[PDB]
């Protein structure tokens, strides 16, 4: 499931989880009461129902600590898997000291990765029936990028930019310095020519500016839903393949209808920043 | 207000939020629309209350993006503040470009700190007028566990568990190999004698059968209210000097029943996992 950019970022994060976990000296605990010999069969098992993400970030804690083939998978459950209650994700065998230097630095990074797809798959249900695909945004945690990214596609989203270089976003600040919006997006579109343009418009003012110019996509920013409405209306007769997207005033409770007015795309900043773990605890 | 390990842990952090953010290349749209000579007074403002922290986490996105005199910090507010919706967090004069590009990254981390802090300052409202400290987990994201302690301490907490050697913490695994809790307690003390001895238990049973041992703190693992109740009138008669932590089933709604019963902790994994970024802007 995880790419080799996803693969590299995982390690690096368990990397950096164990260490952190590992920096004031071993589990004399399990050391003083569990013998090296000591091999058993641990579940991972949610607490509560929700959509399953990270369960190979999990493995890689286990390479990790254990080594590749310090362990035995009996068996799994697939990444983006609706689960329920008390669903064993994951049942393993392993050694007992291994599983529980590993528990809680691969716990920690499922349980969001999944809290994450959990989330997302709520908002994918929210908009059904709807043209509307639920996107993230850059509002990600340091160090913490390429996995949610993962996750919000493992949840049923698409991912937007990864990065400042990724697409050419033309906002408030970039706007003012050209002098106005329109002057902007042409700046850049005569800077950068073969780089997608997307542009952030606050009003219907400067929709209506930037709808002739034909930029990839405008963001609708803080729109109401009549708003939205209008500016799909103006854009399915203006500019036909201009793409629109929501962002700011989004609720799940709201999501519908915005979606509902025919915008193309949901950006959701919540679904990464703004995340509730999914719990899962490791039984054995 | 960051400590030595702390302002380290804060530098890798930005390091690496600022990688993944500069990876696919410059902000063209800076470049092309915005001159390196230009300079702007900006301010991070709340568009909500709450109380904030990791400003200086802020100051060090610019060190990092800008150079230690890129820029001019004309005011400030303190980490821990509580503060209303419209507040100007800090006001700076800076290179345009350079706080474009170090923008998502700073809000992405503020946002987060802040996040932490403001719910823990709830947490630790919820129980006043009773002795019982909030105190956070090992339940932290891989990579930020130094900032995610150091905001709930901002908010009022008190950090516990560092990492896994940082004290012993015998749970149900350690007694079944031990063979019970206080063959575990005292094999550990063996091995230990200069370790904070802690043991969770899951019953009023287990808790009879360790007060007597008188660890330094004994984690009530999903306690009722009433038996939280028992568990101190236990503890007070039978072991003074033994420290009581609610952990489990708690919520805001119900912090304050558990405190009333009389605990010492209330250990909250919600402060850590699970948090809600304070929506910060940078307006220039």
């Amino acid at each position: 499931g995880l790419s080799d950019w996803e693969l590299a970022a995982a390690r690096a994060a368990i990397a950096r989880g164990l260490d952190e976990d590992l920096r004031y000296g071993p589990d004399v605990t399990t050391l003083a009461t569990v013998p090296a010999s000591a091999t058993t069969t641990a579940s991972l098992v949610t607490r509560e129902a929700g959509v399953v993400a990270g369960l190979d970030v999990a493995l890689l804690t286990l390479n990790e600590v254990l080594g590749t083939n310090g362990y035995r998978v009996l068996d799994r459950v697939e990444d983006g898997a609706r689960v329920p209650p008390g669903e064993a994700l994951m049942t393993l065998e392993a050694q007992t000291r291994g599983l529980l230097t590993a528990e809680r630095t691969m716990l920690n990074l499922v349980g969001h990765l999944s809290g994450i797809a959990t989330a997302t798959a709520a908002w994918v249900d929210a908009v059904r029936g709807t043209k509307a695909k639920i996107r993230d945004t850059r509002k990600t945690l340091p160090g913490l990028r390429a996995l949610q990214k993962y996750a919000v596609r493992t949840g049923g989203g698409v991912n937007h930019r990864l990065g400042l270089g990724d697409a050419a976003l033309i906002k408030d600040n970039h706007v003012a310095a050209a002098g106005s919006v329109v002057d902007a997006l042409r700046a850049v579109r005569n800077a950068a020519p073969d780089l997608p343009c997307e542009v952030e418009v606050d009003s219907l003012e400067q929709l209506d500016a930037v709808l002739p110019e034909k930029p990839e996509l405008i963001l609708l920013d803080n729109f109401a839903v009549w708003q939205t409405q209008t500016a799909v209306q103006r854009r399915d007769s203006r500019a036909p393949t201009v793409m629109l997207e929501s962002s700011g005033g989004l609720s799940l409770q709201t999501a519908a209808t915005y979606a509902e007015t025919g915008v193309d795309y949901l950006a959701v900043g919540a679904l990464t920043h703004s995340v509730r773990v999914l719990d899962i605890g490791l039984d054995m």
